[PDB]
């Protein structure tokens, strides 16, 4: 049998480890090691997402997973929507440790522009945020921007093609989180020698209500990826949509770096 | 058509209402309304454990959502494992919004002895913890026992007939928690006119690794039920495993309190 990999995955704003609860599985009867983060205020992390100002604070649950790897041990680092972000700064710090960066229905952020600049565009495009609802809390160094998913707005952007049950679930766990855009307007840009040398390659639903294909485009366009993978069907929330065709890419891109 | 009914559901110690996502839709779907209720310190409560010193705030927001019900709407109430505590609290409080009360592969106590009995009876023959992580906190109001379920103990005891999907979700999200043996030792009894008064039914999984047939029969000989239903092949977390064969044990039930 070929060399199995160690794969971290990394969830989406306002959501938690718990998304990966279909795919996990899957990956370690195939034989590989999975370890799902949960980001700071995420899940059952005990922290309100007021109490969290920064985005280097919410990804420190991901940056300490990375350092406790043992010595030369590389990793596939998954990270899904604002998980993007996530796992680029993660690359900044650790970019020997990544075997390559996957971009999962991702926001895929360059070296040219501030770090905000494609969840800026996103928010200028987007016109359906339903019930979602949308709040501030000021900190000692300016604003940060909340927002808190709406039912409606789940079922019909993120969830569509997902099993009630999922649905159901996602009502039950989902919490007030953040973008964090005004801290990521104010960060140094990610770096070259950093983040952009670490292979990456990017994986989309056809159905994804939330990130759409023609953005997707966009943001391959301005910072390019090596492979482009489909999965076909897909939602938004494609690891409880379409764990199996998930899985089928992750393992296809596991191939491509044995 | 038959009148469906309003369930409330009320999760186990160390859970959330997040265990209630299978069966949520079916009932839905049969045109029932559902609440599922998240109690202090559980699920993505904000709180910790230790900030839930007393069995009455952790039950909290059971009491409120009764509270908060329409004039002369009454309830389905179903109580899993710790739950049946909480809603035999409730049920003193406000016996009249309580059609029914469901005895869930759970604790049913009397009002001859105090609080704790059925838990300490069971506490005392229980063995085989494993893994599971005990702690004490101090409080104003005496010792308080913590604990913290372990991943194997879980496996085997508790989710050993669901799939492993559901096992997975479940050591994303369960928490430290406390059984409150000690508050419940010193509390008043339950009392004859309130939760004494009202309908009571037991649901018994037949492959229960945590409460066995044998302490359930000793409860319900102890304090009586109207009727009791058994699921064939339900481990502990039977709407984990058996969703749709407790949906139709409860679907039994709303027949019978039409
Ligand atoms: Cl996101
Ligand atoms: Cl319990």
């Amino acid at each position: 049998m070929e060399r199995k990999h160690h794969f971290v995955l990394v969830h989406n704003a306002c959501h938690g480890a718990w998304i990966w609860y279909k795919l996990k599985p899957l990956l370690e009867s195939a034989g590989h090691r999975v370890t799902a983060v949960e980001l700071a205020a995420s899940g059952i992390d005990p922290r309100p997402i007021q109490a969290v100002e920064t985005v280097d604070e919410y990804s420190k649950p991901l940056i300490e997973t990375l350092k406790s790897l043992p010595e030369n041990e590389e990793v596939i680092l998954v990270g899904f929507s604002f998980g993007g972000i996530n796992i680029a700064l993660a690359a900044d710090i650790f970019p020997a440790k990544i075997k390559v960066l996957v971009f999962l229905n991702a926001f895929l952020p360059d070296t040219t522009h501030v770090p905000s600049h494609v969840l800026d565009k996103l928010m200028e495009m987007f016109g359906g945020w339903g019930d979602t609802e949308f709040s501030s809390h000021e900190t000692r160094n300016g604003t940060m921007s909340l927002l808190k998913m709406g039912p409606k707005f789940m079922k019909a952007r993120l969830y569509q093609n997902c099993p009630i049950e999922d649905y159901e679930l996602a009502k039950m766990l989902h919490r007030q989180g953040s973008l964090f855009t005004e801290d990521l307007s104010k960060k140094e840009k990610f770096s070259e020698e950093g983040y952009g040398s670490v292979q990456r390659v990017y994986v989309m639903s056809s159905e994804d209500k939330i990130i759409p294909c023609d953005f997707i485009r966009w943001m391959i366009d301005n910072f390019n990826v090596s492979k482009v993978y489909e999965i076909d069907g897909g939602d938004h929330m494609v690891m409880l949509s379409k764990p199996q065709k998930l899985f089928d890419s992750l393992s296809a891109i596991a191939t491509d770096y044995m």
